[PDB]
RNA sequence: AGGUGGUGGAAUUGGUAGACACGCUACCGGUAGUUACGGGUUCAAGUCCCGUCCUC
RNA sequence: AGGUGGUGGAAUUGGUAGACACGCUACCGGUAGUUACGGGUUCAAGUCCCGUCCUC
């Protein structure tokens, strides 16, 4: 028998499962498509995925990957599958992958996105995807103060207790009412990201220094910054990788958003 | 007694009830909101809205307004409503409206706008809310021949059988992947919006000539055009008022998706 | 000057209260389990008045 | 050359089939109600093969 690894851009609404790891019990992302998936090859499948994200965090370049000895024509793995899929789960690529690649392993760096809305109004264009924050914000600032952990320090700060991880881009900016994050960051420590927003968004809305964002970084403390950004708005929009596999690489939303 | 009107910009998901009006059986926006919204003043309130939106139609500029003898300090109207409000209905402003105001009547014109996706491949970020096409589409085209139904002609065309209507604007872009219209009719016509789009889609995707926007608008006749536009997609982003009212009235979105 | 779940610690500074972190019992990373009292005003009270009983 | 719910009329041209329009019975604009047959291949068949029985 011949096992075909291939590896699937799959794209997700988060917001009304448990995350992505299964565990008997209730309902998660992975139980979804694993089981979709697999259902279009008798062959129980079981996926790797390149990003273990959790409760009401969205994907859009969440990319997993797999072995099996069925066989088919690039649609089964394409079209068929989000037909068996709930339409908050979607697959949006696919490439026959070669046996030395690994989604986990393989991968290079990640880049994640955050929303914010502002009007102090909750807004109604779906809940859960967003998180509003009350208090007027300020982009020029976010942005300016955050842009400096690019360094690379001791994130132990933003660690929910190697807390050395290599940044590479940060970037928060207001296309519209909203406030968006992005990084790309080597690699992650638990949450950051998160913890990052909330101790960024402080600053977005003063109450702290603009300077700050030096200050707990090399402080190097969690149990001192601002609180965990709530969650409804994570989007890891694509993961790096390297040119000899050569994805498939669309726009990273989460909407017109534009890379 | 003193009775006070007051309108207020409402803002609303669809895609979960089964439209505006009410009607002892199921569920409607007006009935969560109507209840809500009356229950922050003891005295049974019934909304009046301004623009009787139908099933899985979004709404982020549909504004209501109503009577009552009792009094707030716009807050209960903005903060407290919504409070009491399931997280896909927001109020978005208030304003103290002149008695000699209403919204359906006092109303001059209104504005839509439609979302599609693109990719051959139903999205994942959120379903009910978008309608993806298939087939490749042009907006270059779209836009280009829908310019002309500005005229004002017979769109008893586009009526699912006074079919005279006036256009002031027409648009149809590729914000990202997807492609967004919008249009500011003085009034319309049943649907007419969405035949539009099915009639404008069509030559999208070609399989339609370019100039045939014109043919069945002069034609003067709905059982030859396209199908209706299925549905999830529409976006009533703002309605047009005098200024002597002077309605407080902000971004349109759906989203980033700039005014 | 105040008092919130097994603690710390918050509440668009009247609005689904317990976010965010944290601790031990289970159980195949989860899910379960282990607003001081009495009234009042208001459409609503952790947050506002009258009180009892605490507290550095 | 084909055959789909009370009809017309479609199905990312193997993929939750009945979209979109339309007709009459109720009922305080709604909600209810009134894939020709037998097999086969495939993980899947309105759509692909073998068939019975229809059809301009
Ligand atoms: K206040
Ligand atoms: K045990
Ligand atoms: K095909
Ligand atoms: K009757």
């Amino acid at each position: 028998p011949p096992v075909y690894k291939i590896a699937l851009g799959i794209e997700y609404d988060g917001s009304k499962y448990y995350g992505w790891q299964r565990q008997n019990e209730v309902r998660s992302v992975q139980e979804k498509l694993e089981k979709a998936l697999s259902q279009v090859a008798n062959e129980p499948i079981t996926v790797f995925c390149a990003g273990r994200t959790d409760a009401g965090v969205h994907g859009t370049g969440q990319v997993v990957h797999f072995e099996t000895t069925a066989l088919r024509k690039d649609a089964a793995w394409t079209l068929g599958v989000n037909a068996n899929l709930p339409g908050d789960i979607a697959v949006r690529w696919v490439k026959t992958v070669p046996d030395d690649f690994h989604a986990r392993f393989s991968a290079t760096a990640r880049r994640y996105r955050y929303i914010i809305y502002n009007h102090r109004l909750r807004p109604a264009v779906l809940s859960k995807g967003v998180t509003h924050f009350y208090e007027p914000l300020d982009a020029e600032r976010m942005h300016r103060a955050a842009q400096c952990l690019l360094g690379e320090n001791d994130f132990t700060s933003f660690r929910a207790v190697t807390p050395w991880r290599n940044v590479m881009h940060i970037n928060v900016t207001r296309h519209g009412p909203y406030v968006v994050v992005d990084i790309k960051a080597n690699a992650f420590v638990h949450h950051m990201v998160r913890n990052i927003v909330g101790s960024l968004m402080e600053v977005g809305a003063h109450n702290q220094p603009e300077s700050w964002i030096a200050e707990l970084l090399a402080a190097k403390d969690r149990t001192l910054a601002a609180a965990t950004a709530k969650a409804e708005g994570l989007y890891l929009v694509a993961v790096d990788y390297p040119d000899r596999y050569d994805l498939p690489k669309p726009p990273m939303g989460p909407l017109f958003l534009a890379d």
